[PDB]
């Protein structure tokens, strides 16, 4: 009886989703189907394509500049995640430090999954679908730059297999956002109750959109906890960032 209404509420967030996320998974996999009216984006196999691809988008080296690109488009994505989380009923009624804490620990995970929406078996989409780069080239970068994005693939091959459509991610990223099992938290009640309702809606949205599917919900939550593993493992990265300041390089001619 109650669930009948929230579906609408669920779909409400769907609207804000595309209003907050300009590129949907359906359009990513679509532009990667080849059966699309739009032009096929260009691959990035070899440095030739890099030289001719920076056009279709202080820095000096580029093996760093790519990394700076990933994190830059990340700080662009968070600006979508802010307003999205705002559009969650009750979200602004929680404590400001509690909300910034919620996004504090979830951002890398949700950009992980969205990137998985732009990912595939071998490669990823760049610049709102206008580009495509390959993992094989990614393996060949100077260490540790070669190992930065591959785990992302190691998640995309597992996640995109469930082949969720945007109507599921629109609220799944909400349930990952409103997670109550984080340290340094203040108001316990609101995240518990709202995550309960969220889990109510998500349950039978999952069960409704795919009746042939067998227990995608549960194991997918298990993959949420796997995303928690990967935030446990981002501590290394945030320190490998230390390759970009005062490094005994003199530029007399450059
Ligand atoms: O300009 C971009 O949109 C982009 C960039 S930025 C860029 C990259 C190469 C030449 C010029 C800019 C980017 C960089 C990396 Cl190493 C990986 C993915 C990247 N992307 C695509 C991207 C799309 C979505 C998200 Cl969340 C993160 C990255």
């Amino acid at each position: 009886p109650e669930s009948a209404d929230l579906r609408a509420l669920a779909k409400h967030l769907y609207d804000s989703y595309i209003k907050s996320f300009p590129l949907t998974k359906a359009k990513a996999r679509a532009i990667l189907t080849g059966k699309t009216t739009d032009k096929s984006p260009f691959v990035i196999y070899d440095m030739n394509s890099l030289m001719m691809g920076e056009d279709k988008i202080q820095s000096k080296e580029v093996a760093i500049r790519i990394f700076q690109g990933c994190q830059f488009r990340s700080v662009e994505a968070v600006q979508e995640i802010t307003e999205y989380a705002k559009s969650i009923p009750g979200f602004v009624n929680l404590d400001l430090n509690d909300q910034v804490t919620l996004l504090k620990y979830g951002v890398h995970e949700i950009i992980y999954t969205m990137l998985a929406s732009l990912m595939n078996k071998d490669g990823v989409l760049i610049s709102e679908g206008q580009g495509f780069m390959t993992r094989e080239f990614l393996k060949s970068l100077r260490k540790p730059f070669g190992d930065f994005m591959e785990p992302k693939f190691e998640f995309a091959v597992k996640f995109n297999a469930l082949e969720l459509d945007d109507s599921d991610l629109a609220i799944f990223i909400a349930v990952i956002i409103l997670s109550g099992d984080r340290p340094g938290l203040l108001n316990v009640k609101p995240i518990e109750d709202i995550q309960d309702n969220l889990l109510q809606a998500l349950e039978l949205q999952l069960k409704l959109n795919h009746p042939e599917s067998s227990q995608l919900f549960a194991k997918l939550l298990q993959k949420m906890t796997d995303l928690r593993q990967i935030v446990t493992e981002h501590v290394q990265l945030l320190q490998v960032i230390k390759k970009t300041e005062t490094d005994m390089s003199l530029h007399p001619l450059l």
